[PDB]
């Protein structure tokens, strides 16, 4: 797998991003803008993985609790229904995890400094610190986080991590499995899109990734998966 084809996938999408990969504590960089791997961006919709872990661990919820939609007009129309913590993970429904963050509370949430995620600061507003700061995390710190979650090595209960892991399955073909969570901080300039997860190769081998790239409103949501899937195809991970 050349480190140069990576460039022309990103050259052709007219973007500026990096694809971090980790295979058992050996990290390789892959992008047309490799410097972004050590650059702090807001975590956006990816924080839902740590929000679910902190909630399920502290028993502020469970994998079964159904969240009632109480009428208000939400961003996308697929969010306007009752759903559980898992279905809200797939749809990235923000209002659900906000109510969970209020159950946890700012004091208990500021667990974040114990896990050592990003700059480890959440400010005062407990329901929008991952969307416009003051929380920022580097794509290297992200790929290390999901690497521990896949190997079931995060500082939480073993049953809690495996529950969050089951909420993150995206594609299961050819004995492979690809877990991950998407993000898109559309409210900051320049915009930034995420796609952090891992690959469960058929032999159980684990390869974690953390795709970071600048976003624009005109891009499709399937521009992140398209860019990643053709890169794991090239690196012979799938
Ligand atoms: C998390 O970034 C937001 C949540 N996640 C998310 C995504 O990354 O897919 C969408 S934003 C993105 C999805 N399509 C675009 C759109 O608004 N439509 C075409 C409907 C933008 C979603 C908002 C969380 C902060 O809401």
């Amino acid at each position: 797998g050349h480190n140069q084809v990576i460039h022309q996938y990103f050259d052709e999408k007219n973007t500026s991003g990096v694809l971090v990969i980790q295979t058992d504590k050996k990290i390789n960089l892959y992008g047309n803008a490799l410097s972004r791997a050590n650059t702090e961006y807001v975590p956006a919709s990816t924080f839902k993985m740590l929000n679910a872990l902190i909630g399920l661990e502290n028993q502020k919820t469970d994998i079964n609790e159904i969240f009632k939609w109480k009428g208000e007009k939400r961003s996308a129309t697929a969010w306007e229904k009752d759903m559980t913590l898992g279905e809200a993970m797939k749809l990235s429904a923000v209002p659900v995890y906000q109510e969970l963050a209020r159950r946890i509370g700012l004091d208990l949430m500021q667990e974040v400094k114990r896990i050592g995620f990003g700059n480890a600061e959440i400010g005062q507003q407990v329901d929008n610190f991952w969307l416009v700061g003051p929380l920022k995390v580097t794509p290297i710190q992200e790929v290390e986080f999901v690497s521990q979650l896949a190997h079931t090595q995060l500082p939480f209960s073993e049953k809690v991590q495996a529950n969050v892991k089951n909420m993150l399955l995206l594609e299961e073909s050819n004995g492979y499995k690809i877990f991950g969570k998407t993000g898109w901080a559309a409210d900051i300039k320049p915009q930034v899109g995420w796609l952090t997860g891992w690959v469960e190769q058929p032999d159980g081998k684990i390869v974690a990734f953390a795709l970071n790239m600048e976003m624009r409103s005109e891009m499709p949501a399937s521009i992140r998966n398209e860019l990643l899937m053709k890169s794991l195809k090239q690196l012979n991970i799938i």
